[PDB]
C-alpha cells in the first residue's frame, strides 16, 4: 500500500495503542511498510494527530510492559543482558512519548553560601551583551 | 466488557491500592483488558483520579519489596544481574509513579566565583 | 489480624525503627500481612504519625548497616555483586526516607561567560505566554 | 560530482527523509561524495535547511529502529553487547538530529532550605 | 542501659571523633545499644549537635582511609570488586557526613543561546 | 617539516574536514610531525582559522562515522568494547568541537513545592558579601 | 608521639604535599598515628594551616600521579580494575581537595521554550511561604 | 635545584607546551624536582601564568592523543580495558586543563508547568 488509506492508519493506531513497536506493526499481514507511514504522517493532520493519541496510549502500555520484561527474564548471562537492553530502550523511550509523565524526577532544595540565603550580587553590564 | 462500568472501576483501583500490578488485574475474568482501562481513563476523569491515588498506593508496597528482591538474590551472577534489574526497574518506575515522594531529591549550594555572591550584569 | 490493633502497630514501629524492613517485619509470628500494613495507615494517623517517625529512625540504622554490608561481602563475584545490590538499594531507599539528611548533595559555583558574570538581558514578552 | 546543484540536494534530501544514512546515499553512483555534500551545506543556506528538515524526520524513523535492534538482538554475550552499543549510538544521535524531540527530559521541582520558599539575599 | 546519661554521651562522641564506627562502640561493655543512641538524640539537642561534630570528625578518617582500600586492593576479581564497594559506599556516606566539605563539586559556566546573553521575557 | 609551509597546512585542513585525526593525517607520507602543527597554529592566525573551521567539519564526519564504528563491529567480547570505547571517544570529542551543535541536550520543566509556582523570598543581605 | 611536636608535623606537611597519603605517610618509622595527627590538627591552628597549604600541593601531585597510574597498569583484568578504583578514587578526592580547581566543570546554554527566550511569569504569593 | 630560576622556569613550560608531562620534564637532568616546580609556582606569580598557558597547549595535544589511545587499542579484554582507562583518565584531566574548552557541554531549554510560562512568586 503507497496511497493514504484512514482503515488501515486506524489499525496502525489501535496496534500502537497496545504497546506494540511500528516497526513490528509494519510486518503484519498487509500493512505498509514503515517509510510509507511516514509520508503518510507528513501529508495527513488527521492521521498525525491520531498517531499522536495513539503514542500517549502506546508509553502506558510498555509502562506496564517494562516489569514483565525484567520479572520473567531467563537467569542466563546474555538473556538477562539482553532483558536489560529492552527494558533500557523502553525507559528512555517513555520519556521522550510522554515527557510530562515519565520524564525524570528531581526534588532541588537550594540553599546559598553555608546553607544560608542564596548570595546573588548585580552590576551594571560590564561589556556590550546586548 | 468495554463499556466504562463504575464499581468494576472502583475495584479495579481496589485492587492495585493492595499492591496487585494492572497486568494480574486484568487477567480476572470479567475484568476488562488493558486497552479497555486506559480507553476509559482517557474519557472519564472520575477514574484517572481514583486511579492515580490507587498507583501511588501501589508505589508504597513497590517500594517495600525492592528491599525483598535485594536481599533475597540468588548469589549466582545472572540471577543477582536479573535481580539488580528488577529493583533497577522498580526504582525507575516509581519516580512516575509518585514524583513527589520518590524522585531524586539533592541540596544544590548556590554560590558565585571563588564562593562570593552569585555576580549577575543586567541589560 | 485485620483489625487495626494498636499494640501491633507500635511493634511494627520499633522494628522498622531499628532498620527492618517492612517485608521482613511481616514475616514474624503473629504479624499483619503487608497489605493490612497498608491498609492500617491509610486509616489511622495516629500510625500514620508514629509511621513517618519510625522511617526516620529506620534510615539511620540503614545507614550504618551499609557499611557492614560492603565490608563483610564474601569475596566471591556473586555474592559481592549481591551486596553491591543490596547497597545501592539501601542508597536509593535512605535519600527517599530522609531526603533533607541523605538525598545528593552538590556545591555548584555559578559564573558567567569567560568566567565573568553571568549576562541577562531582559526583553518585554514577545508572544502570549500569561 | 562537486559542483552545487540543486535538484540532486533535493534528492539527498529525500532520500534522508525516508531512513536512508547519507553515508549510503553518497554511496549511490552519480552522488557527492560525503566532503561535498557538507561544503554545499556550508556555503549554502537554502540547503542547510530543507537537509535539517530531512535529517529530523530521519530521526523519527531511527527512534523506531532502536526497539527493534533492541528486542530482536542475539542472546549471546557479544552479539547483545554490540545490540547495546548501536542503541546507544543511536539514542545519542537522536538528541542531536532534534533536541526538541529527543532530549533528555526532567522536571525539577525547586524548593528552598527544608521545603520552604527558596531565600536570596541581594546587594 | 536505656536512660540518657552525659558523660556517657560524651564517651561515644570522644570514640567516634576518633574514627570508631557506632556499630563498634555500642558492641563496648555497658554501652547502650544503636536504637538507644539515636532515641537519645531524638530527645535532646545537646546531644544531636556534639554527635554531628563527631560524625564530621569521623568522615576526616573515612576520606583518608578511602585511599588505603584502593591502593592495598587484593589484584584479584572479586577482591578489586569488593574493594571498590567498600570505596563507593564510604565515598557516599562522606558527603552525607559532611555535605560542605565532601559533597560534589561543580563550576557551572552560564550562558545565553549562541554563547550570547541569557535572554528572558517577563510578564 | 619545520618551517610553516601554507600548502601543508591546507592540505591539513583538508583531510581533518574529511574525519581523519591529526595524529593518523601527521603519519601520512611526508607530513609534519604533532608538535609542528600546533606550533605552526600558535604563530599564525590564517591557519588557526581554517583550522576552525576544518574542526567543525571534522565534527559533521565524525557525526555519521559513529553509526558505522557501531553497526560493523565484529561479534566479539573484545572488539565490540573497542568499538564501544572508539564511540565513547568521539562522542565525547564530539561536544568540544562543536558545543552547540554536539552538546547535550535537556528540556527542564522547573516547578515549585507540591507542583505550584517557584516560591521565593528576598531578604536584606545579612552579611557582607559585597 | 602523642603530645603535638611541631617538627614532626612539618614533616607530615612535606611529605603529604609530594602526594602521600596521610595512613601511609602515619606507617613511616617515627610517625604519629592518624588519630594522632587528627587531634593535633583539632588543637593547633599552626599545623591546621600548614596542613591546608600541603592539602593543595598534594592534589596537584596526583593530579600528576593519575596517568601514571593509568599509563602502568598492567594489562591483567585485576590489575586493570585495580588501577581503575585507585585512579576513580583520587579523582574523586582531588575535587574534594581543591573544588575551585579540580571540581567538575560544565557550561550551560541556557534558552526557553522553542529555543527562544526563557519565559517567567510572576504572580503574587497565593500561599503564607514567608 | 631548588632556588628558583626564570629561563629553567622558561624551559620547563615550552617542554610542556610541546606535548610533555611535567613527570618527564621532571626526569630530566639539572631539572627541578616536582616538588620544587609547585613551590616554585605558589611563590612565583609570573611563573604560574606561563606555566598556565602551558597546560592549555599540553591538553591541546593530549586532546588528540586520546583518539589514538581508543583506535590502536589492542584487541584483548585487559587491553581494552587499559586503554579505556587510560582515555577516561585523560578525558577528566583535559576539563581540568582547559574549562571553558574541554568542560561539559549543554543546552538547557527552560519551561514553566506543562510547558507553559516559567511561574514564580515572590514576597
Amino acid at each position: 500500500p503507497s496511497d493514504y488509506m484512514p482503515e488501515v492508519a486506524d489499525d496502525i493506531c489501535s496496534l500502537l495503542s497496545s504497546g506494540e513497536s511500528l516497526l513490528k506493526v509494519c510486518k503484519r499481514p498487509g500493512m505498509p511498510d514503515k517509510s510509507t507511514v511516514f509520508r503518510w504522517l507528513a501529508k495527513h493532520e488527521d492521521f498525525r494527530d491520531k498517531y499522536a493519541k495513539a503514542t500517549e496510549a502506546r508509553a502506558d502500555s510498555i509502562f506496564e510492559e517494562i516489569f514483565e520484561i525484567a520479572d520473567n527474564a531467563i537467569p542466563d548471562a546474555a538473556e538477562v543482558a539482553k532483558a536489560r537492553l529492552r527494558v533500557d530502550t523502553r525507559k528512555w523511550a517513555l520519556a521522550r512519548m510522554n515527557p510530562r509523565k515519565y520524564g525524570d524526577k528531581v526534588t532541588n532544595e537550594l540553599v546559598g553560601k553555608d546553607g544560608g540565603a542564596i548570595q546573588i550580587e548585580t552590576s551594571p553590564m560590564s561589556t556590550l551583551f546586548g
